[PDB]
């Protein structure tokens, strides 16, 4: 499994209702919701180390992680937090975490690659689950 390539979107389902659970005022959902409904996804895989980069029209978000190792990330919704991938599969990982301050939703991501070639996210948040599927350009 080498989830590297440029990734681009062909389904998501509940971006706007995960940020509507997650307390997000209307006004910022839509412009998060436009902004953010065709985000372009690389990934660099060498192994258990792994770079991902997110592009939407107005963020950019690096990711850098070893799998196994902690790492600092914020939340969906902005909360500073300690972050943990492990492999669920060889296929399938998880990101576990950790709020830095105080209490809040049990948040997390997933990325999957299936054996047709489609990568998978999901992020959560308690009991909601956004998912987007992407294809390899
Ligand atoms: C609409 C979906 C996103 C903006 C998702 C971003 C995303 C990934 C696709 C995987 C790594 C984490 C994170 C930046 C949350």
């Amino acid at each position: 499994p080498n989830f590297s390539g440029n990734w681009k979107i062909i389904r998501s389902e509940n971006f706007e209702e995960l940020l509507k659970v997650l307390g997000v005022n209307v006004m910022l959902r839509k412009i998060a919701v436009a902004a953010a409904s065709k985000p372009a996804v690389e990934i660099k895989q060498e192994g258990d180390t792994f770079y991902i980069k997110v592009s939407t029209t107005v963020r950019t978000t690096e990711i850098n992680f070893k799998v196994g190792e902690e790492f600092e990330e914020q939340t969906v919704d902005g909360r500073p937090c300690k972050s943990l991938v492990k492999w669920e599969s060889e296929n399938k990982m998880v990101c576990e975490q950790k709020l830095l301050k105080g209490e809040g939703p049990k948040t997390s991501w997933t990325l999957e690659l299936t054996n047709d070639g489609e990568l998978i996210d999901t992020m959560t948040a308690d009991d909601v689950v956004c998912t987007k599927v992407f294809v390899r350009e």
